């Protein structure tokens, strides 16, 4: 869209709906099959369907801040973002973990998982877009 030779957060700031977007688009679309494959098994277990989202939202929560420790106080080309992205792999391991409580649902593991790494793979934008800035953050 523009170049802009100067410091970074006028134009800087802006990307973040541009990064914030896309995260909507596929983000959103997941909402469907999420609750469609879930209620194909049961969509219950050991509680209900806020089960899903108290789980899920849980750690968006914490991540919620992030999304805007990196468009506003960045530490690098990708340092609150690499930090935060350990996360997102971390997290899992407590729904992965739900085979000792409700391994009845686990079965969903290889279903829904194939969205898991989808959006795991999509994050990674966060970088990527930060890649074209480093060349001055790097240098200076």
């Amino acid at each position: 869209m523009a170049h802009h030779h100067h410091h970074h957060a006028m134009v800087i700031d802006h990307i973040l709906k541009c990064v914030f977007d896309k995260i909507c688009k596929i983000g959103t679309e997941s909402v469907e099959a999420g609750r469609l494959i879930e209620l194909s098994q049961e969509g219950g277990g050991g509680g209900g369907p806020l089960y899903f989202v108290v789980n899920v939202i849980e750690p968006c929560k914490k991540f919620s801040e992030l999304t805007g420790l990196v468009f506003y106080l960045p530490t690098d080309s990708g340092e609150k973002m690499t930090e935060s992205k350990s996360v997102l792999k971390s997290l899992t391991e407590k729904l992965k973990k739900i085979v000792e409580l409700i391994p009845s649902t686990s079965s969903a593991v290889p279903l829904i998982g194939k969205y898991m790494l989808f959006t795991k793979e999509f994050v990674e934008s966060s970088i990527k877009i930060t890649e074209e800035v480093i060349n001055t953050h790097h240098r200076s």
